[PDB]
């Protein structure tokens, strides 16, 4: 309602009442957060990414966004509980407070708000952007096969009816150029995180393609110690390793690019559940999922202050 502690965490909520938040936490620890606006939407709603630094200096920086595919509910209800754990652990917990002390990171709650607005709206469903062109009836791009990484080949589609319709160059979508644009400019990330549902998967690079990244063993290793932090709290079961050797292909993909940037601990998040619920997870879901999936977050995160 009217402060962070009186906002519910256990329910869902609209964009607006986010939104709303991300103020009222801004409001109230004006020392470590601020409100970025790093684009507009297709239908011209504000992008917005907190931030959380102490200081500095262009700091090394960790990035995460949630909510991409607008459908995927527990991933926005995680970020505003990841925005709201990050104000109370600093000055708390001192592995965390020695990661704001020398790093920022920023945070994108809502990465498609348009699809967001409209799974509230129209289509609980909903998955890719709301763009439009004359050249199809059909609308909307898959945000996450958009970006400039096997940008085209086989693991996205070409049509655009498709729910996984890669637009028709990458970058096509504000969302996902607000983000490398912002990404590009800043030059001094070291993890990127994408948050998603549902299948319980902490994914590393690639999805387009077979080949091995040169940080596969490693990165393979911080999976395998995310997912047990992860387990550790609720029993929460997760699998992991590389996009396409756990999944399928898939390409245009988000860590994909950033991790081709340079940004080592490029990682995807699959939240809760194994398809008992899928995409409808329970509000009473909410608050266990945040909780344990961030205690697999700061253990990436301590990876990279710590390399
Ligand atoms: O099919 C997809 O879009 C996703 C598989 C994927 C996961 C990480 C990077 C690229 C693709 C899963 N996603 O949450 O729907
Ligand atoms: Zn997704």
């Amino acid at each position: 309602a009217r402060s962070t502690n009186t906002f519910n965490y256990a329910t869902y909520h609209t964009l607006d009442e986010i939104y709303d938040f991300m103020d009222l936490l801004v409001a109230e620890h004006p020392q470590l957060v601020s409100k970025l606006q790093i684009g507009r939407s297709y239908e011209g709603r504000p992008i917005y990414v907190l931030k959380f630094s102490t200081g500095g200096s262009n700091r090394p920086a960790i990035w995460i966004d949630l909510g991409i595919h607008s459908r995927e509910w527990i991933t926005q209800a995680t970020g505003v509980w990841f925005a709201k754990k990050f104000t109370e652990d600093y000055g708390q917990d001192p592995s965390f407070t020695a990661i704001l002390d020398s790093m920022d990171i920023f945070l994108e709650i809502v990465t498609n708000p348009d699809g967001f607005a409209f799974t509230h709206s129209q289509n609980r469903l909903w998955r890719k952007t709301r763009s439009v062109t004359s050249s199809s009836l059909c609308v909307g791009v898959d945000a996450n096969r958009n970006w400039d990484a096997g940008f085209g080949k086989a693991g996205a589609s070409s049509s655009p009816c498709s729910e996984t319709y890669h637009g028709k160059y990458a970058n096509s979508e504000v969302e996902v150029k607000s983000i490398v644009d912002f990404v590009k400019d800043h030059g001094n990330f070291k993890a990127f995180l994408s948050i998603h549902s549902y299948s319980q998967l902490l994914l590393y690079p690639y999805g387009y393609t077979t080949q091995s990244i040169p940080d596969k063993t490693e990165l393979n290793q911080v999976a395998k110690s995310a997912v047990a932090a992860l387990k550790s709290l609720y029993g929460t079961s997760y699998k992991y390793g590389s996009i396409i050797t756990t999944i399928y292909q898939a390409s245009g993909g988000s860590i994909d690019w950033s991790y081709n940037q340079g940004i080592k601990y490029s990682f995807t998040f699959e939240l809760r559940d194994t398809g008992r619920y899928g995409f409808l997870l329970p509000a009473s879901q909410i608050i266990p999922t945040a909780q344990e999936t961030w205690l697999g977050v700061l253990t990436i995160m301590e990876h990279t202050v710590n390399n």
